[PDB]
């Protein structure tokens, strides 16, 4: 029987599946190997799915000769030579696109956390020291208060769905406008980037990767925009300039930072820092993140993990994996 | 079985994997068909490869009725009514990111072949004449000297990082301002265009198509040029003004001129010439001239139509393509 490698942890009936028809190598841990254990465990392997820090280049594939097929649970494959996977003869395989809601879901619990102080909330009942209401940790609103969405790609789109019931005065900009009913149903108004940063309590920068803009939102749009206002990113890490974020938060400017996502995680960008500012870090007060859980929910997870193993399944049988990116030989 | 007509050459790889999904209709030449038979290909077609060649209105959409989706192999789509497509129920998809560095190394180039006389001196040694070092085709060197980027988007980004080595005085002119820790890894310094114009020893407009603007480097910007400056233009052929750049070449007050693009080829624009200005066709000793290469690497044309190609595979099969700028219904 044929070899699968896993690079990252999937769930068991992901291993019982493939197991019908390769012999699987699990990783069993939530850790990512280093690439030397990887290239060891595929060394011999005729199949591997790939992940988000996984790096295909030629190096890698000269060491894996037996590779068929790398079917990738990613939906694009900015990380992998895809033109050396064909050259050795290996399918290179993605997924279609299932993270728009679950992150448009966590950008608005992003929201919340950050403007009603829950964290901090949370802090103090871990203490003990909580014996009742008191007059602390006042917030901010969402109701009557304006909030603009940069991009209105799918997942700005379906934050504004969402926000619809709250009560608010939705802004976005975006060069193509929604459709008519759709502005009618979700009372979003369109309107130019000038007007969306001097007017907004809340900025959100969710554009579609079509339209894409390094540093979207730098010093100079910072100074732009309403003072104590709030920024949430959970687009990409590039959109937003960390920098800039701590100057605002220092200056007053900003009253909260919430992030999803940082610049250091991206590796295709030569300005590339490794480590998220300390200056972000040790703001417990205005600052709420999560680590990349942009898409960490068990259904959609496994959805993504399913259809990467269909694609393992397919090649190994000498069927053109219903995902190809590519053409191998 | 879905058609698609692919309107220009592409790789056969592109070819077979567009092949698993659909029936394909390439252009097996290196030429670009006319209007009447791209549309004649195309009317029963459900999918359309388009390139910069092809101009989509509604009356191309209404002769292609089964027309489901155009995948632009393309970033800048000046040439595509999105508006028309979405009206005819017509996924519009673009391809971002890859032409960002091809085009930052061509203008680098241009800059090299223009300032050192290298098309010169290749004549010179065809010509059969070379017996060995003469006293002549004494250009200007890059180090110490100024040169300035109008526009310091993707590709005025991808210059300053190349050129940052090359031990020169950068200058940049943009509405957005870098930020300051790329002004200090490039040591790049923001001016106005008037300070640019003033003391730059090279120009190089990287600036988008716009209403005015358009012919920005005109008579009048010349006109404060230093004495014996060069222009390297690689952006949109309408930025500068042609004639301008002639009249600037025999006067003196320019040494050179190397373009990769034409103002004959806006159609954009009534003020449209049908030919390159012979007077710079013929001035080889003061001009470098490509014919809108800036992409014309082979391996990133391969990625492009492998973009565009998953795009199409993508709307056919019932996804939202990745590239999508548009959402018909
Ligand atoms: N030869 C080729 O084959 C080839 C290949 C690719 C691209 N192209 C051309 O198509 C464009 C896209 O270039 P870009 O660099 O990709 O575009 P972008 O980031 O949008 O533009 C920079 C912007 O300049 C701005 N700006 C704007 C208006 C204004 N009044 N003042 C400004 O200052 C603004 O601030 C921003 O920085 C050209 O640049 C040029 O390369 C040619």
């Amino acid at each position: 029987k044929p070899k699968v490698v896993l690079t990252h942890w999937v769930h068991p009936e992901i291993i019982e599946l493939l197991s019908a028809s390769a012999d699987v190598i699990p990783n069993t841990t939530r850790e990512t190997l280093p690439r030397s254990e990887v290239i060891a465990r595929a060394k011999d392997a005729d199949a591997l799915m790939a992940f988000m820090p996984d790096s295909i280049d030629s190096a890698f594939l000269e060491e894996c000769p037996k590779l068929r097929v790398i079917g990738a649970a990613l939906k694009g494959y900015d990380n992998f030579d895809v033109n050396a996977c064909t050259r050795h003869g290996v399918w290179l395989t993605i997924v279609p696109d299932l993270l728009t809601i679950p992150t448009a879901e966590l950008t608005i619990g992003l929201l919340l956390g950050l403007t009603r102080h829950m964290l901090e909330g949370d802090r103090q009942i871990r203490s003990g020291h909580f014996q009742g209401w008191r007059p602390t940790l006042y917030g901010s609103g969402l109701t009557g208060k304006t909030l603009g969405i940069r991009g209105m790609g799918a997942v700005g789109r379906a934050i504004a769905q969402r926000l619809a019931g709250f009560e608010m005065n939705l802004l976005y900009c975006d060069e193509i406008p929604l459709n008519a009913e759709q502005e009618k149903a979700w009372h979003v108004q369109r309107v130019t980037l000038d007007e969306l940063l001097e007017k907004c309590d809340y900025v959100v920068p969710m554009v579609p990767m079509a339209a894409e803009t390094l540093h979207l939102i730098d010093a100079t749009a910072l100074a732009k925009m309403k003072t104590g206002s709030y920024l949430i990113n959970a687009c990409r890490g590039s959109v937003v300039d960390e920098n800039a974020v701590i100057a605002a938060l220092a200056s007053g400017k900003l009253a909260g930072y919430a992030a999803d996502v940082f610049e250091m995680e991206e590796w295709i960008r030569a300005d590339r820092p490794q480590a998220i500012p300390k200056a972000l870090l040790d703001n417990t007060a205005q600052t709420f993140f999560t680590p990349h859980l942009g898409s960490a929910v068990k259904e959609v997870r496994l959805e993504i993990e399913r259809q990467a193993a269909m694609n393992i399944i397919q090649a190994l049988a000498g069927e053109k994996p219903m995902g190809a990116i590519n053409q191998p030989y």
